[PDB]
């Protein structure tokens, strides 16, 4: 209810497909799980300059999320890098989606950083960091 956020949901769907036998379809959920975590962090860390930018539109946009991830270096330096790495997986699809586990093992850990971080920043799960 208050737990099992969009990030957790997509991460779980990624786990489902990862274990189903398809690494490719799972990667979209990994990416979107990271996306949600960023969205959560924008609100949590209060990125007013980012919300001003999205306030122009009615919904969130890719470069807006990238801009948000660009910052936050005063909190975690890998944030822009991890997001950019997830970005890479979708951009370098090249029509022939040949996403290997080799890359997944990295991104899964990097997204694992984001998800556990955003949920720990939300603190809605159990009274404990």
């Amino acid at each position: 209810m208050s737990i099992s956020t969009s990030a957790e949901v997509y991460y779980e769907e990624a786990e489902e497909f990862l274990s189903k036998g398809d690494l490719v379809q799972a990667c979209e959920k990994y990416y979107k799980a990271a996306e949600e975590a960023i969205k959560l962090l924008v609100i949590e860390n209060n990125l007013k300059e980012i919300t001003n930018n999205v306030k122009n539109k009615g919904r969130w946009k890719s470069e807006n999320l990238f801009k948000a991830s660009k910052l936050l270096r005063s909190n975690n330096t890998e944030i822009p890098i991890l997001w950019k790495s997830a970005w890479t997986l979708h951009v370098e699809g090249f029509h022939e989606l040949s996403l290997n586990e080799k890359e997944v093992k990295k991104l899964k850990e990097d997204v694992r950083k984001l998800v556990i971080f955003a949920v720990n920043s939300l603190e809605h799960h159990h009274h404990h960091h």
